[PDB]
């Protein structure tokens, strides 16, 4: 039932309803001969939508909005990018052109800028210290500390007990560490323990890539990060 790399042609996006007024969005990119999916979130906020992360590039992000319009038919008024890499900010100019207000932390905006990536317009304050949490309409935004990147945020939907981990959380199938060029391997497990301490009631955990699960994904990520650290 959860869409996989197979049932999604590159350039297209699938939505997956997780709970009443929570969906994931799933896209794919080709990187080094392989094809890899990517997840974002969509959270209903009254009669508008909050988008978490792009669908990894301009074409995919245009397809995502077409697919939202087609299947949900409420407007995307704001978007949050959970860190500065392309699978999170790539497509932000597309969103912006469609009248979506794009948000990230100052930390994410600086890094995107340093990186030459697209830079979300609006700044999320109050997330600069580990364990910082802020409300953003129908979600809580949480900075656990450095992990996959120094700026990574996680997103919780209090009304549905959905934790969106982004690239700080690995799917079960992933048993080796991925893109760790920008990671803080030393702090990653501590950062996951903050997530665990703050959201012990989460029922659905959505990794940045691949299949959803439960809070077991945090422990799994911990295990993989520690093994990589000891290579
Ligand atoms: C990655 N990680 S990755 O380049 O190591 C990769 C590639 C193919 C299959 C698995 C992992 C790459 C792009 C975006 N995100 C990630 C990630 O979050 O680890
Ligand atoms: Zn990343
Ligand atoms: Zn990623
Ligand atoms: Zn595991």
């Amino acid at each position: 039932e959860y869409p996989t790399v197979s049932e999604i042609p590159v350039g297209e996006v699938r939505l997956y309803q997780i709970a009443d007024g929570v969906w994931s969005h799933i896209a794919t990119q080709s990187f080094d001969g392989a094809v890899y999916p990517s997840n974002g979130l969509i959270v209903r906020d009254g009669d508008e939508l909050l988008l978490i992360d792009t669908a990894w590039g301009a074409k995919n992000t245009a397809a995502l909005l077409a697919e939202i319009e087609k299947q949900i038919g409420l407007p995307v008024t704001r978007a949050v990018s959970t860190h500065f890499h392309d699978d999170r900010v790539g497509g932000v100019d597309v969103l912006r052109a469609a009248g979506v207000a794009t948000y990230a932390s100052p930390s994410t905006r600086r890094l995107a800028e340093v990186e030459g990536n697209e830079i979300p317009t609006h700044s999320l304050e109050g997330l600069s210290s580990s364990g910082d949490a802020v409300r953003f309409g129908p979600v809580e935004l949480f900075y656990p500390g450095a992990a996959h990147s120094t700026d990574n945020l996680v997103v919780y939907v209090p009304s549905a007990s959905v934790l969106y981990g982004g690239c700080a959380i690995y799917e079960l199938s992933r048993t080796s560490a991925g893109n760790v060029a920008d990671a803080d391997l030393a702090e990653w497990p501590t950062s996951i323990e903050r997530i665990q301490q703050h959201y012990p009631e989460a029922q659905f955990v959505i990794p940045g890539h691949g299949l959803p699960g439960g809070l077991d994904l945090l422990k799994h990520t911990t295990n993989v990060v520690k093994a990589h650290t000891n290579r």
